[PDB]
């Protein structure tokens, strides 16, 4: 299978990337160095993850060592919710660029459709515990993202955790200058996303699947939650193909024309997770994996359910 997918800005994006949410700052530099050494060319980042400086150390070393050229890397970051105001977007992007040791991003995403009050706190709260929203809507934030393209800071812009009506709002924006290149959403066999994926693909928007392994290290995991990596039905498909369960979970979105961004800081797993271009799931395997959908979300945003732009009230 081909290693890159063509975006609607004319650039090619590697279909496998390394995730970095929860990667400890003291381990992520080595993780990214290992990833680049074993073939990864796409790193998924975000300011809210609090480790972009350390990710950047790895990128810069591998560029200095000439393991890769900058044009061969595809670096993604995301605008956090407290920076949706038009006057804050450029500085937020520039802080990410500074931290990552880059003079452009390949892709910059609106991390969530919900804007929050600016300030030091990433989740500003009222005295009763509700997140304090911003009054800047998604269309004005989108225009600010378009400016970043026109200033050379980013090669592509996109969105993340946008439902289909929110994607449609961007596509129908008066005076839209650049369509979103990507919508990055949670997707795995327990949250298969058929409706939202087909909508985005039908509009030429590439979908990136996050938490493809079910995020076993998510900080809010409960024992009662379903576990993809331990699901005997998925293990059986992996055994049949002589691959690991993680390798099946990574190959699955690839065969749906998605980009996928598994996270690891474990060198052996970083290498394992990349060895997914040497086998094929059958159509029956794919339909079987799709059948496991239960609309289960790692990232449910349960604390933002009253925000006017909360994405997960709508069916898709
Ligand atoms: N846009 C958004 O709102 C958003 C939200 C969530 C995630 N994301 C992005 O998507 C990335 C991936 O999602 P995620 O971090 O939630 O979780 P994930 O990639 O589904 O799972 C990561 C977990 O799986 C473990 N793991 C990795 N490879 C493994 C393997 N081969 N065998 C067994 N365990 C393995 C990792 O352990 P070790 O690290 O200890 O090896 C870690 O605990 C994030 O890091 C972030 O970049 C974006
Ligand atoms: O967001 C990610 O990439 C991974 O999760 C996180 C990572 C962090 F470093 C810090 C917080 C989160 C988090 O709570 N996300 C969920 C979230 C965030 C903002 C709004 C909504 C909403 O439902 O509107 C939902």
């Amino acid at each position: 299978m081909a290693s890159r997918i063509l975006l609607n800005n004319g650039a090619k994006m590697p279909i496998l990337g390394l995730g970095t949410w929860k990667s400890p700052p003291g381990q992520v530099t080595e993780a990214v160095k290992v990833a680049i050494d074993v073939g990864y060319r796409h790193i998924d980042c975000a300011h809210v993850y609090q480790n972009e400086n350390e990710v950047g150390v790895a990128i810069q070393e591998k560029l200095r060592e000439q393991v890769v050229k900058r044009e061969e890397l595809f670096i993604v970051s995301k605008l956090w919710c407290t920076y949706h105001e038009k006057g804050l977007v450029k500085g937020a992007c520039q802080k990410t660029l500074s931290d990552l040791k880059l003079d452009y991003l390949d892709l910059y995403l609106i991390h969530w459709p919900t804007g929050f009050k600016p300030g030091k706190e990433f989740f500003p709260l009222d005295e009763s515990g509700n997140v304090v929203p911003s009054d800047t809507n998604i269309l004005d934030t989108w225009a600010a993202m378009e400016e970043l393209v026109d200033e050379g800071l980013v090669k592509a812009i996109g969105i993340s955790n946008f439902n289909h009506l929110q994607v449609e709002m961007i596509l129908n924006k008066p005076g839209l200058k650049y369509k979103p290149a990507v919508n990055q959403i949670e997707c795995h066999p327990y949250l298969t996303q058929e409706k939202l994926i087909q909508y985005c693909q039908s509009k030429g928007i590439v979908v990136t699947a996050y938490s493809p392994l079910g995020s076993p290290d998510r900080p809010w995991a409960k024992p009662e939650d379903p576990s993809l990596l331990e699901d005997p039905r998925i293990k059986a498909i992996a055994a049949k193909h002589n691959k690991t369960t993680a390798q099946v979970l990574i190959r699955f979105p690839m065969q749906r024309n998605l980009v996928v961004i598994p996270k690891s800081v474990t060198p052996e797993r970083i290498a394992e997770n990349f060895k997914v271009f040497d086998f094929e799931l059958s159509s029956q395997d794919m339909t079987t994996l799709l059948s496991y959908n239960r609309n289960w979300r790692v990232c449910g945003g349960l604390s933002c359910t009253s925000h006017k732009d909360y994405p997960f009230h709508e069916e898709f």
